[PDB]
């Protein structure tokens, strides 16, 4: 529930869930701005407007080197990809759109997440 998810440390089991998540994320058709960090080459001034800048590959690192305790973390870093993106583009932009529909898929598997978790 709300408790578990503030409280309950993430259980080996639970970080297979969450590998689980982040892959459909990586596979879903609109992923494809935010699988990889913005190449400082490509976008030199982005990481000097971008205070806490992350991407899915980031966040898959992290869950393999077992980096958050509880699950308010993960959705913290997964909510900086799309409040990042919003922020630095234009809303006619390509990778604005991406983020308005991946976030709405994620908050579809984060309530697939916590329930599967209660049980
Ligand atoms: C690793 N790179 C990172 C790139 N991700 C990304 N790049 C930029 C922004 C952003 O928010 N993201 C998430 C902001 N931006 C930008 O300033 O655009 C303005 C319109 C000027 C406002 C540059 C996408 C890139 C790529 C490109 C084409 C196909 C596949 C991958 C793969």
């Amino acid at each position: 529930e709300d408790a578990m998810t503030v409280l309950t440390p993430l259980t080996e089991k639970d970080y297979e869930g969450l590998k689980r998540v982040l892959r459909s994320l990586q596979a879903h058709k609109m992923a494809w701005p935010f699988l990889e960090p913005v190449d400082p080459n490509d976008a030199p001034d982005y990481y000097g407007v971008i205070k806490e800048p992350m991407d899915l590959a980031t966040m898959e690192e992290r869950v393999q080197r077992r980096y958050y305790e509880k699950l308010t973390e993960f959705v913290a870093d997964m909510t900086k990809i799309f409040d990042n993106c919003r922020y630095y583009n234009p809303s006619d932009s390509p990778f604005y759109q991406c983020a308005e529909v991946l976030e709405s898929f994620f908050v579809q598997k984060l309530k697939g997440f916590k329930a599967s978790r209660s049980h």
